[PDB]
């Protein structure tokens, strides 16, 4: 199955790259990186977890924004390689107000703004730090979401070369991509 994207109306006039853009600035960057890993407060969390789940899930430290990854995911930790998030992201949801864990039936968020679904991304252990789940996580963990929006653009661009991340949300709902949630 072909990408999917639900948007709140509120995005109906924005790209999706003006919509990714500013989401990543309004997270910001938790500061996961060598010397500031803080267990609680910029780590996040796996459902089941510890390290392996279906989802992984983390707030800002700047704002409520907060996103989930879906999938079927794994972290590396200490063992080789080490540091990595590989497997299949088959989902990203952003949003505000994370609510939920593994033990509570899942995380969600209380105000989901836009999700990208059927995203088709599966990165080998092999790749390490190298690999698209990898970049595409850590990008939105440390304020830049570049690696998604060029995932997305190549998912749109492959259902047809006029949809891209410079398409607004109604552009592809009217093509059958999107579909519009309640402000």
């Amino acid at each position: 199955m072909s990408i999917s994207i639900s948007y709140s109306t509120t995005y109906s006039g924005w790209t999706v790259a003006d919509y990714l853009a500013d989401w990543s600035a309004y997270f910001g960057d938790v500061n996961h990186r060598p010397g500031q890993v803080v267990d609680g407060s910029n780590t996040g969390g796996f459902n089941p977890g510890p390290f392996d789940g279906s989802q992984y899930a983390l707030k800002s430290t700047a704002s409520d924004a907060a996103f989930i990854a879906g999938g079927d995911l794994h972290y590396t930790l200490f063992s080789n390689p080490s540091h990595t998030l590989w497997g299949k992201l088959d989902s990203i949801a952003l949003g505000d107000t994370l609510t939920g864990g593994a033990s509570s039936g899942g995380y969600a968020l209380d105000s989901q703004e836009v999700s990208f679904s059927n995203l088709g991304l599966d990165s080998p252990i092999a790749q390490g730090r190298d690999g698209t789940v990898h970049k595409v996580v850590y990008g939105l963990m440390s304020g830049d979401s570049s690696a998604l929006q060029g995932q997305i653009d190549a998912l749109l661009k492959a259902v047809d070369p006029s949809l891209s991340i410079n398409s607004t949300f109604d552009q592809l709902a009217a093509a059958g991509v999107a579909h519009a949630t309640p402000a």
